């Protein structure tokens, strides 16, 4: 699909942290998750970016396609190391995360598979997706800081 191509050909959204291609969050939430992602990567060095679709027409789910973006914008581990990317296909319901090894490890698997079980389906399921997207944001920038678990929705 045009969209599966222009998320992976356009590169990573360096001044924005999210790539809204299915167009579901507002500029306020997006001002918002810059503030907090920007604030996250100054403090930590890790750069946590956010993409939303509304389907993929590759066969591919949301890991495949999260590991396929991670590849093709990251394409070193020295430029992989410290980012992540959470996927959102916003038609099926379904989230994944996937990252270099810095950021899989600042995480911790624990609070990785809670989000992409909780916070990402959950919402989206109500159309709140501003909330899965920024929810989502805050749980895992509070497993980066040893922060108690704000836990799912
Ligand atoms: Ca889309």
């Amino acid at each position: 699909s045009a969209s599966e191509f222009n998320i992976l050909n356009d590169g990573p959204p360096k001044e924005t942290y999210v790539v809204d291609d299915a167009g579901v969050l507002s500029r306020v939430t997006k001002s918002d998750l810059k503030k907090l992602l920007s604030d996250l990567e100054y403090r930590k060095k890790l750069r946590l970016n956010f993409i939303t679709v509304r389907k993929l027409t590759s066969k591919a789910d949301a890991f495949e396609y999260a590991d396929q973006v991670l590849e093709k914008w990251y394409p070193s581990i020295e430029e992989g190391n410290n980012k992540g990317i959470v996927v959102l296909i916003t038609s099926q319901k379904e989230g994944a995360i996937t990252g270099g090894p810095a950021f899989i490890e600042a995480v911790g698997e624990n609070i990785l598979d809670a989000t992409v079980s909780e916070n990402l389906p959950v919402l989206a399921t109500d159309e709140k997706y501003n909330e899965a997207v920024y929810s989502s944001a805050k749980r895992l920038v509070a497993a980066i800081d040893g922060q108690p678990d704000p836990g799912g929705p």
